[PDB]
């Protein structure tokens, strides 16, 4: 199996092929070891090489979560902690400076260990570096870089939840309501986050779970359906009125639409006390 | 200040306003239960109102991580837990059987909990739920929510990734290297993934960290830069480029492109044999 170096906040997982001074390989957006293997092969009779899956990476795991900052882009947190880990690990297997190479991002995590651990480097070599802060044309790179990633992730997502609103036909009051970004910044962040857990650990799985209409009828004298008065012809609703044609289940209209329990809470709660106070 | 109830793998977390028979509300997407305060405000003369963050979100906390597999579309891990949550928070709170009421996912769980645990629900309300299994129509539904989540968590970056590398000009081999399909739908869940944190966590952190030409001339002797001979016309050539121009540290030309330690390990190994041995 892969080796384990225990770090802060992560188990390091390596692989270790070979005899003699220490080879230290750090991939690049993979973020694997594995990828260095056949290299290793090659070199096993020179070097011992160590071959790393970067803590968020692999089989590497982190043992509390990310900081909550690593989110900015301009976070220098896990770079600087890549570059920390590569650190311990070569005092973990030696005495003496070793020898280090990275490639594209990789190589990036090798320039911060040269700057802030030299006592550790032999030798570095950088393949392929793509860091373009000290380049003449930087900004164009960095622009290239952030709008890259405000496609995919913001407009991305963006995008896919207003088709997800149209293809339910959510009522525009609700849609507006689900879209709104959060007061806080802190709480912004946070709500990218938790849409994308739900579009991934979520919203298929839930919406397609192993319920059927024989499990209604089995206990149907405790069950009320309701649909908001102000998101008629959404599916949701369409949902409810499958259920009552098939059970007799009744159906209760109550105020405000998705959302109405806190649209209209006086309205939705008096229907509450009419069905259950 | 929210309450807490510590259940297997979880500390699940949730408000508690009021008096009387207890009444849980259990959220939709958003998966916090502050949504049900105003409501809860109307009702606490008559209800014990609970109203819960489900285990994913808000103030609860997992204390052991998601399984692997949760990632999987037609996983059921995630909804027969967030049910057995339900169950075990009404037990913890009544020893009678209480009033339930989930809306949108929230109303699929509430669905969960009568299935699993009907022993736990005195009467139960299903506000506006999105489920489709039992519908005479499923597939339809079912596989425009696959398409939109596949849209939004892969397609993005496939379409992305393929204009950003050409920006930098990679060179085929590499690009398709790089974008290569893993042989099974989790390898492929896994890739896409990683690529996602890359993204979000990695590319501009890194490529925009402070590294000046100055760290490099410090320890010149150490560093050798590296270049593919079959990545030529690349961005991050052009980068080792710069840095020879402006330091003097040497650029030395290795077998492969971006990826060159795979697509060629022997002659790579020759070089750094070279350099190093
Ligand atoms: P339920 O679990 C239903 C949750 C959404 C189901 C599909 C409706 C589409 C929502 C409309 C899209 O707007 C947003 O949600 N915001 C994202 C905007 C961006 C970026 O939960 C009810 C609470
Ligand atoms: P370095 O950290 C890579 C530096 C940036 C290279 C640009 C990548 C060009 C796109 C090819 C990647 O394709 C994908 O990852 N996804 C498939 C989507 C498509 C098409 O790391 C080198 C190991
Ligand atoms: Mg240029
Ligand atoms: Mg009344
Ligand atoms: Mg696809």
């Amino acid at each position: 199996g892969m080796e384990t170096l225990e770090l802060q906040g992560a188990k390091l997982r390596y692989h270790q092929v070979g005899q003699g001074p220490v080879l230290i390989f750090i991939p690049g957006a993979n973020g694997t070891g594995d990828i260095f293997l056949p290299l290793a092969e090659q070199l096993k009779d020179h070097f011992t090489v160590v071959a790393v899956d970067r803590r968020d990476y692999g089989e590497s795991e982190l043992t509390e979560p990310l900081p909550d900052s690593a989110s900015n882009p301009d976070s220098d947190y896990r770079v600087k902690r890549d570059a920390q880990d590569i650190a311990e690990l070569a005092k973990s297997l030696s005495d003496e400076p070793v020898y280090i190479l990275g490639s594209s991002s990789g190589s990036i995590v090798a320039m911060h260990v040269l700057k802030d651990y030299p006592e550790v480097v032999k030798k570095i070599a950088f393949h392929e570096p793509p860091i373009n802060t000290f380049l003449p044309d930087s900004t164009y790179w960095k622009d290239k870089n952030d709008d890259i990633v405000h496609q995919i992730l913001t407009e991305g997502l963006e995008k896919g939840m207003k088709t997800f609103g149209e293809t339910l036909n959510i009522a525009p009051i609700d849609a507006k309501m689900m879209s709104q970004p959060a007061d806080t910044e802190e709480g912004r962040i946070e709500q990218y986050k938790r849409t994308m857990f739900w579009l991934e650990f979520e919203i298929r799985q839930y919406t397609h779970s192993n319920i059927t209409l024989d499990d209604f009828t089995k206990y149907s004298d405790k069950i009320t359906l309701l649909n908001g008065t102000d998101s008629r012809g959404s599916f949701p609703q369409d949902v409810n009125f499958y259920i009552n044609k098939e059970t007799g289940i009744p159906i209760v209209d109550i105020p405000g639409g998705h959302l109405g329990y806190i649209q209209k809470p006086e309205g939705f709660a008096d229907v509450l006390l009419n069905m259950w106070g």
